[PDB]
């Protein structure tokens, strides 16, 4: 399965860490933004949106947005192990409601915000100081991740991390690496500790994400 | 069910159109974002994200995000017709990807860019002169999603609709809604024709986003 990636982008990491949590191998195939090397007639054909992380699975399937390639390889390739593929993505729909709703936050609020607050201070205007009105949305993304681990050990709930998690974990330390404090919000830094000493692929996504951090 | 919601908001129409497809009565419950109702203590304990649309189960549990709602809706209540299930939501890991690649598409780029652009102007924060990347933005989101229906009947392709056709049904109602002259685009003006004919609860996204179209005298 070819994977068309960067070691700093936090979708392309939380892929990373879900492949890694089903067992599967991926094709890395490095795509240099810069070089505009997802602009290329060759990638065009593949994916339009000439976006990463991009899968292409080995029948010609194409997919992107990193959340539809998480639940994809849990779909396909977790099967294997009924178990976990259960503690990854429950079935019960209360329960996958929950982990779904996260996925949507990661994407619409908590990595979003993080985006919106930090890209004007590492591209274009290249601008140090930021916006209050960005930090105080992306503090309150924080706030409300704060208040969901409230009496509990993972994102969408459960005993064991969820594909929630992988997401939030490879948005979160984005977080760290941009200079955020995470102390400020007590549950988040427990839980970031907690999901970086036992999850599969979570060494990668410090490792990766410290390559974003060259940016700072 | 209580369903927390106001008409014009396409999130919020997109849930209707779902429940509308799986048989399910909402108790409809409007919730005033300028009067903030949604920022009330006893709306702050169901939803501490203060946002609609939130539903709240027959056994109090609590779920917002549109998206999540919808899948919520023909997982658990969908289920008692297999084969319509199947047409909204197909259970095949590829076909299933794509439904939500598109949803994924719908919060983070379709409608998040609308929302970027034409949402100040509700709340009257609109600047008449603006950015012109806010624009291409939108063209260029457009752009995908016509591509994306080319030579396709539906958004996530398949036969029948499924709920990422009822989610950009609810998006795309409320371009048009806002103003946006969508005849650049020749599939997403045939796919929203044809979508809008066919899918139950169709007349209330319309109805629905005229409310919104009213912030645009
Ligand atoms: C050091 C790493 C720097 C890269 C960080 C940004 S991730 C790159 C970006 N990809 C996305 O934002 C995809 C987000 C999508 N919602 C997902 O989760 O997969 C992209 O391809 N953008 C180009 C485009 O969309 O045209
Ligand atoms: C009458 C039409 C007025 C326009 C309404 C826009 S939708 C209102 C807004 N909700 C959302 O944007 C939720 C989006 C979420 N991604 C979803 O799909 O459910 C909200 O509750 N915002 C308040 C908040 O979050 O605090």
């Amino acid at each position: 399965m070819d994977f068309y990636y960067l070691p700093g982008s936090a979708p392309c990491r939380a892929v990373q860490m879900t492949a890694a949590a089903v067992g599967v191998e991926l094709n890395l195939k490095l795509t240099n933004l810069m070089a505009g090397e997802h602009m290329k007639p060759e990638f065009l054909k593949l994916n339009p949106q000439h976006c990463i992380p991009t899968l292409v699975d080995e029948d010609g399937f194409v997919l992107w947005e990193s959340r539809a390639i998480q639940i994809y390889l849990v779909e396909k390739y977790g099967a294997h192990d009924a178990d976990l593929a259960e503690r990854l993505y429950p079935s019960d729909p209360r329960r996958r409601a929950v982990v779904h709703q996260r996925l949507f936050f990661d994407v619409a609020v908590l990595y979003q915000r993080f985006a919106e607050y930090y890209e004007p201070q590492i591209f274009g205007q290249k601008v140090p100081v930021g916006d209050p009105g960005r930090l105080r949305s992306m503090e309150q993304a924080l706030e409300f991740l704060n208040t969901f681990l409230e009496g509990e050990q993972y994102v969408a709930g459960g005993d064991d991390p969820t594909i929630a998690d992988l997401s939030i974990l490879a948005t979160i330390a984005t977080y760290e690496v941009a200079g955020y404090d995470l102390r400020r919000y007590e549950n988040v830094q427990r839980w970031y500790e907690r999901t970086s000493a036992i999850v599969p692929g979570a060494d990668k996504n410090v490792e990766g994400a410290k390559v974003f951090g060259r940016y700072f």
